[PDB]
């Protein structure tokens, strides 16, 4: 409970009033709330994904699209479809979705626009994702993303949470990875007790 350099509440991280349940019980969840419309998310993605590879075995990256209004539900549904249809190639799919919105200003929250765009995608399996998008399960997942956004009051993106309990305060994406590692150890020490 003593503080240490790189792990100061209010400076390097913040404590959630209410913890977010992890998907997996035994390990340390790194949870990123993001938006495909989010420039900072687009940039943190490569770094965070890269770092996640060197993650110890009891450590994984979970991502969830925020839903701050009705129109945004479509984007969370796309995110879910990516999770469902392209879990193994999520990096590349997201790379192009991010680029489409942040750089090309494509209105992917509009379903007609999204559906047609997905059908034209070669870099990733646009058609497989479109199929997941059209199944109800993608929307079920999106409804859950909206509930997470609201229940835990995620009002900004990116928002990275470690162990369901600690919000990372990012100076820069690289020095944030350090806080993630520190927090992960803090959380492991906690699980032991």
């Amino acid at each position: 409970d003593d503080d240490k350099a790189g792990l100061v509440e209010g400076q390097n991280y913040t404590v959630l009033a209410n913890p977010i349940p992890q998907q997996q019980a035994g390990k340390v969840e790194v949870l990123e709330f993001f938006g495909y419309f989010c420039p900072h998310c687009a940039h943190l993605e490569p770094v965070l994904s890269k770092h996640a590879k060197s993650f110890k075995d009891d450590m994984y990256l979970r991502t969830e699209h925020v839903v701050w209004q009705k129109e945004m539900l479509t984007l969370a549904r796309l995110a879910a479809a990516v999770d469902m249809a392209a879990a193994d190639s999520k990096d590349v799919a997201n790379s192009h979705i991010f680029d489409a919105m942040v750089n090309q200003k494509i209105k992917l929250q509009n379903p007609e626009v999204l559906k047609k765009w997905l059908g034209e995608q070669t870099a990733f399996d646009g058609k497989k994702v479109l199929a997941a998008y059209e199944s109800p399960e993608s929307q079920a997942r999106a409804d859950k993303m909206q509930e997470l956004t609201e229940t835990f009051q995620i009002d900004g993106t990116p928002t990275v949470i470690v162990g369901g309990k600690y919000k990372v305060e990012f100076a820069d994406w690289e020095s944030g990875m350090n806080t993630i590692d520190l927090l992960a150890d803090k959380v492991r020490e906690e699980q032991k007790a």
